[PDB]
């Protein structure tokens, strides 16, 4: 029917420590990295569309496609230098998702980063689906040859400035992110199929909701589990000239619902209503210090 008594962080609070609530889904994009240096893709200040310029390409979303990266893999490694953090420190909502892990109530984080946070937040490979890839492995983009890099490897050049090859055969080696033009992971579609069947409570931060198949994940949840949206904007509603999206406000509202502002405070306070805060501040802190001495 409609499981949250009111459509707010309250009403999301209570459904939680409820009988109910067992199993939660985060879908996560670049959002919920910001606040830790990574820029965003689609802000107008500080996205990285609005800062494809000095990297000299045919047009600004061209520099994640595939086949002009085999064609020229220059301006990519020039961009992962200037991006390359120089610290990777996860956020407050990166440890939340931790606290859900550690709490029983992850069945899985569905992210769109390629920035490896949710691991070393301590999200282990079991919890994580990464839609689009990841830079935590680099692999020989052969076929006879496919051998594994680390992350310290590929980290080497980049900012050595040299252009990663193969050392077995002498082929490109480019990180384990999907570039446009690449099919998503098995293991995406593999878990779609089965958890959402199963989820309880539908967790969406950071994320435009614009990029496909992604988005669409909301909407493979059964019609009666909640849905709750911490971003700074509203996302995920439908366009009124096509024709399962998100509906925060029409009087047909039952199960979305919209907390606007940082993901790192919306997460905040959705911990401290469910009496979270103080164990969620000593993890981070606990963490972000144990960082700090590397
Ligand atoms: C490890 C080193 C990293 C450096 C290397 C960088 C190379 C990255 C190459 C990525 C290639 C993978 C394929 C790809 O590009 O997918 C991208 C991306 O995964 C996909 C999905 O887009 P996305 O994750 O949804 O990112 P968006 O920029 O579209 O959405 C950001 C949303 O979040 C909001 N927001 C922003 N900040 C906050 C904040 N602090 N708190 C709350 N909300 C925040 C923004 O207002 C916005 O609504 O669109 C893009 O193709
Ligand atoms: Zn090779």
């Amino acid at each position: 029917e409609r499981l949250l008594d009111e459509l707010t962080l309250e009403g999301v609070a209570r459904y939680m420590q409820s009988e109910r609530c067992r199993r939660v889904i985060c879908l996560v994009g670049a959002g919920i990295s910001t606040s830790a240096g990574i820029p965003d893709f689609r802000s107008p200040s500080t996205g990285l569309y609005d800062n494809l310029e000095k990297y000299h390409l045919p047009y600004p979303e061209a520099i994640f496609e595939i086949s002009y990266f085999k064609k020229h893999p220059e301006p990519f490694f020039a961009l992962a230098k200037e991006l390359y953090p120089g610290q990777f420190k996860p956020t407050i909502c990166h440890y939340f998702m931790r606290l859900l892990k550690d709490k029983g109530l992850l069945l899985r984080c569905y992210t769109q980063n390629i920035d490896t946070l949710e691991r070393i937040a301590g999200l282990e490979q079991e919890d994580l689906v990464e839609a689009h890839g990841t830079f935590y492995t680099s692999h020989c983009v052969s076929a006879s040859c496919r051998h594994e890099y680390p992350l310290s490897w590929m980290k080497e050049k980049i900012f050595s400035e040299v252009t990663p090859k193969c050392e077995d055969c002498q082929s490109l080696v480019k990180p384990d992110i999907v570039f446009f033009g690449e099919s998503l992971p098995a293991r995406f579609f593999s878990c779609m199929q089965s958890d959402f069947l199963k989820v309880d409570l539908l967790l969406v931060m950071g994320t435009s909701l614009q990029v496909q198949p992604f988005a669409s994940l909301i909407s493979k949840a059964p019609l009666s589990t909640p849905r709750l949206l911490i971003n700074k904007e509203k996302a995920g509603q439908s366009d009124p000239f096509l024709g399962g999206g998100m509906d925060f406000d029409s009087k047909k509202a039952y199960r979305d619902v919209a907390w606007l502002g940082e993901c790192d405070q919306g997460c905040l306070a959705l911990a401290e209503l469910l009496g979270w805060k103080k164990e969620l501040e000593d993890l981070v802190r606990r963490e972000h210090a144990s960082i700090d001495a590397q």
